[PDB]
């Protein structure tokens, strides 16, 4: 119901899986395919009774996510891969601030997913068609209105035409929790106010997602 702690760091974690899961698939070439398929999926489901309904209904789901998150909110070096992580999910928040400040591009945006039913007839969320389709969504829409996301990683594998539509398609996942961020009562001063109570909510949830430890 009323902000609170445990949404918005469920939200914050799918921002950082977007994030974590760019530097993977930028790195390697490959990404934990059970944390895109939940990132990918939160895009198109239009059922939302829970925050966590977003991400289907399970904190397991998030689990990259909220790993992620204990490291962007706290390590925060300046150099090495943490600091790829704190510059994409800042970038990712900059740039859904411009989206919902743009007069028109969220109606847009809305549109343009319910559209991909389009190719949904006929093809897979996970497919090459359906990840041209949904990149093509975040460089249509979303990436004009602000500063581009620099991706960094091995250039060699990233000249591949279905990394860069997976890395754009990861992307739009994280504008779209962003999205949820800012409607659960996250923001900028918030995250600035309320960071060990984010981090301190996180550990809760991984510690309650592996009682084998
Ligand atoms: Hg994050
Ligand atoms: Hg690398
Ligand atoms: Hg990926
Ligand atoms: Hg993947
Ligand atoms: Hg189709
Ligand atoms: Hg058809
Ligand atoms: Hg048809
Ligand atoms: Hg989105
Ligand atoms: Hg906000
Ligand atoms: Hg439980």
């Amino acid at each position: 119901g009323a902000k609170n702690y445990y949404d918005i760091t469920l939200a914050l974690a799918g921002i950082c899986q977007s994030a974590r899961l760019v530097q993977q698939l930028a790195h390697q070439g490959h990404c934990d395919a059970d944390a895109l398929h939940v990132s990918l999926n939160s895009i198109i489901d239009m059922n939302p009774s829970s925050t966590l309904a977003v991400f289907g209904g399970s904190e397991a789901n998030l689990r990259v996510g909220l790993e992620t998150l204990l490291g962007v909110l706290n390590a925060s070096s300046r150099q090495g891969l943490n600091a790829e992580l704190t510059r994409y999910t800042l970038s990712l928040m900059v740039l859904e601030r411009k989206l919902s400040s743009a007069k028109g591009a969220l109606d847009t945006l809305g549109n343009r997913i319910n559209g991909l039913q389009r190719q949904l007839e006929h093809f897979d969320l996970q497919s090459e068609t359906l990840m041209s389709a949904m990149a093509a969504i975040y460089v249509d829409v979303i990436s004009p209105l602000g500063p581009r996301i620099q991706v960094t990683g091995s250039p060699a594998v990233l000249q591949s035409p279905q990394v860069q539509a997976k890395v754009r398609a990861t992307l739009l996942a994280g504008i779209r929790a962003a999205v949820l961020w800012h409607q659960v009562g996250g923001g900028r001063l918030q995250l600035m106010f309320s960071r060990n109570r984010l981090t301190t909510q996180a550990k809760q949830i991984l510690a309650h997602l592996t009682p084998e430890l």
